[PDB]
């Protein structure tokens, strides 16, 4: 989808 991490990067 539009998320924004460091480590699990989503849908």
């Amino acid at each position: 989808x539009l998320l924004v991490t460091a480590g699990l990067v989503l849908a």
